[PDB]
Order: structure tokens, then C-alpha cells, then sequence
DNA sequence: CCGACACCGCATCAGC
DNA sequence: GCTGATGCGA
DNA sequence: GTCGG
């Protein structure tokens, strides 16, 4: 973090545009800049120097000069002191409360953790659980704990059906020393792009994980995506571990590589790679990579037998997971 | 200039 | 009930 | 907010 000060500033700006301005493109613009700057191997000495990087334009360049000179940004100095913006940014930290619900609550006089707690009847299910674990979800997960969680999930999944294959993706697969949550990609031979010869595939696993008291709550649950909460079991007299967010995605067995590519991320890396694909005339999603006919319509799925294959199509040299943390 | 900006699952809603 | 639009995941 | 054509 040679340019931590600058990347943080950009991220704060990004969050403001997203949560308060509800301006998604400005949000992604700031995030892109923060990203490219974060991997820049030098201690930025000026905005001009930064403007050389792709994604950093005139505005961010001037902002970087202000920052380098004063150590702060007036624009943010202001935003920080605006109560409505401050309340809004805060409420969006609760899982399930977005920019819209956040602004709505602020309109109704609900702007503090305290307020949220005394108005649970005004929250939907997800938001209710997000509030419950507000503190816990703010904590990072040491890789060591991810390893223990991985063991349980794979072993429990195995027990349900030896034919299940559970892979931990997200930041964990990228080699991070800490993770915001645990993301699990799941496959089973009975569920392919061709057919679903067995129902309740995801349910059965969620079921088992709940039985062994690993999954404590559910934020949302469908046929192929589970979003919930889990906790590692603690020892006698040992204090309890924090509750953790867990995402489970059931993907067609024959679309594993596109699935693992997607779920490994990062989200910004996928955004960059998917944009490059488009420039190259392809479209990539968690299921497949399809060509783009002049008419704009996507074509039939191209054959894929490795993450690398996807990279080859868009003429990108393969990049290891550990190098996709953009 | 100015249009494009990655992609999609599940919860919840309004209109029918 | 359905379907389409929106919010949120993120 | 930034970019390519
Ligand atoms: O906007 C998104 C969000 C997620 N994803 C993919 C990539 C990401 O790495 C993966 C898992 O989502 P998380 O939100 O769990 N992020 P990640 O695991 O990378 O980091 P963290 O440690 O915060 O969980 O899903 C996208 O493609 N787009
Ligand atoms: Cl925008
Ligand atoms: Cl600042
Ligand atoms: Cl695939
Ligand atoms: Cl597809
Ligand atoms: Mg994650
Ligand atoms: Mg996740
Ligand atoms: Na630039
Ligand atoms: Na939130």
C-alpha cells in the first residue's frame, strides 16, 4: 500500500457516489482508478503521474494533487460533515439495506444502529439478520479460520453425496490471508446444462450444514444460490467465533470452469475481463463464453475445458488466481 | 462529442 | 396466480 | 468519471 492514502480517498468517494448519489458509473469509475492505482508499483508523486494510468482522468488527477499537498480532500471533508450523507453511508453497511432503503429510513427518522434495533418490524428478513450480525459481519476472517470452515463444508458435503464437489472460491481461492466471507461453488453430476436429474440439490447440502449447526441463518435461498450465515464450533470454555457470511452457488457440472472463473473474482477483475471479452467480440458469464454476432446477439457456447481456455479466446495470457485481486 | 460502462440470482413489489 | 421492474446481493 | 472512435 504505497498509495494507501490515495486509494482510500478514491474508495470513500466511490462509496459516496454509490450510496448517496446513487450514481453507479461514478462509483465504478472511482473503484477502477483505486484499483489501477493500488497495483501501481511506485509511490505516486502527482496527479499527472497518476493520470498516465488508465481509469485516472483529469478530475481524479486534480483530486490527487489536492490530497498529496494537504493530506485531505475538501469535497470529502464536507461530505463527512453532512448528517444525511453520514447516516445514509452508515445504514448501507447493514447487509440488505441498500442506497434506496437507506435513504428511505433516513426520511423516516431511522438513522442509527439504535433506531434500527427499535424498528425491526420495519425491516425485511435479510435486513433483520444483517442488523443482528452487524458487528460480526464487519470482522475479517483469518485464513486459518477459512481452512477450518473449508474442512467442515467439504466433509459435510461429501457425507451427503460423495459425488458432490465443493470448491471454496472468492478471495480465499485467490490466496488472501483474510476474507470478508466464504464463497462455495458446488457441482453434482445430476445437474448439468443438459438436465436436472435430481431436485433439492442445493437444499440437501444447506440442510446438512444446518443440521451440524454450521449454518445458523438464511438471507436468501433459491435453486442455485444460497446466501446465509455460518459459525465455526468453539471448544469448551472457549469463547464463540463470530458469525460469518457464507455464499453457496450450485453450477452445472459441465460449466464448472466458467463458474469457478466467475466465483474466484475479483469482481473488478471479472468486470475488466468481461469488458475485454466484449472488445474481442465475446461475452462471458458464470456459465459460458459465447461469441457476438454483428447483430449484437450472443451465439452458441464455445467449448471450455480449463480456466485458461477462456483466457485464450479473448487473447489474454492466463493469470493465476493470486494475480486476479484487482 | 457521446454512448458505453459485466453479468445475473433471489426477494419484493405493482399491475393485471 | 403471473410477469415485469426494482432493489440488493455487491 | 473515464474512455474510445
Ligand atoms: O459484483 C460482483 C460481486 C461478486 N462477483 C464474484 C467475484 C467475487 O470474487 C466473487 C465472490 O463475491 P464476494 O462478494 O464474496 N467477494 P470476494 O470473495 O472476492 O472478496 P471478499 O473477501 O470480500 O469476500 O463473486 C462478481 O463477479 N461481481
Ligand atoms: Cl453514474
Ligand atoms: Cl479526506
Ligand atoms: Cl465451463
Ligand atoms: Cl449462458
Ligand atoms: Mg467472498
Ligand atoms: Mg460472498
Ligand atoms: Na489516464
Ligand atoms: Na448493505
Amino acid at each position: 500500500t504505497l498509495n494507501g492514502g490515495i486509494t482510500d480517498m478514491l474508495t470513500e468517494l466511490a462509496n459516496f457516489e454509490k450510496n448517496v448519489s446513487q450514481a453507479i458509473h461514478k462509483y465504478n469509475a472511482y473503484r477502477k482508478a483505486a484499483s489501477v492505482i493500488a497495483k501501481y508499483p511506485h509511490k505516486i508523486k502527482s496527479g499527472a503521474e497518476a493520470k498516465k494510468l488508465p481509469g485516472v482522468g483529469t478530475k481524479i488527477a486534480e483530486k490527487i494533487d489536492e490530497f498529496l499537498a494537504t493530506g485531505k480532500l475538501r469535497k470529502l471533508e464536507k461530505i463527512r460533515q453532512d448528517d444525511t450523507s453520514s447516516s445514509i453511508n452508515f445504514l448501507t453497511r447493514v447487509s440488505g439495506i441498500g442506497p434506496s432503503a437507506a435513504r428511505k429510513f433516513v426520511d423516516e427518522g431511522i438513522k442509527t444502529l439504535e433506531d434500527l434495533r427499535k424498528n425491526e418490524d420495519k425491516l425485511n428478513h435479510h435486513q433483520r439478520i444483517g442488523l443482528k450480525y452487524f458487528g460480526d459481519f464487519e470482522k475479517r476472517i483469518p485464513r486459518e479460520e477459512m481452512l477450518q470452515m473449508q474442512d467442515i463444508v467439504l466433509n459435510e458435503v461429501k457425507k451427503v453425496d460423495s459425488e458432490y464437489i465443493a470448491t471454496v472460491c472468492g478471495s480465499f481461492r485467490r490466496g488472501a490471508e483474510s476474507s470478508g466471507d466464504m464463497d462455495v461453488l458446488l457441482t453434482h453430476p445430476s445437474f448439468t446444462s443438459e438436465s436436472t436429474k435430481q431436485p433439492k440439490l442445493l437444499h440437501q447440502v444447506v440442510e446438512q450444514l444446518q443440521k451440524v449447526h454450521f449454518i445458523t441463518d438464511t438471507l436468501s435461498k433459491g435453486e442455485t444460490k444460497f446466501m446465509g450465515v455460518c459459525q465455526l464450533p468453539s471448544k469448551n470454555d472457549e469463547k464463540e467465533y463470530p458469525h460469518r457470511r457464507i455464499d453457496i452457488r450450485l453450477i452445472p457440472k459441465d460449466q464448472y470452469y466458467c463458474g469457478v472463473l466467475y466465483f474466484t473474482g475479483s469482481d473488478i477483475f471479472n468486470k475488466n475481463m468481461r469488458a475485454h471479452a466484449l472488445e474481442k467480440g465475446f461475452t462471458i458469464n458464470e456459465y459460458t463464453i459465447r461469441p457476438l454476432g454483428v447483430t449484437g446477439v450472443a451465439g452458441e457456447p464455445l467449448p471450455v475445458d480449463s480456466e485458461k481456455d477462456i483466457f485464450d479466446y479473448i487473447q489474454w495470457k492466463y493469470r493465476e488466481p493470486k494475480d486476479r485481486s484487482e
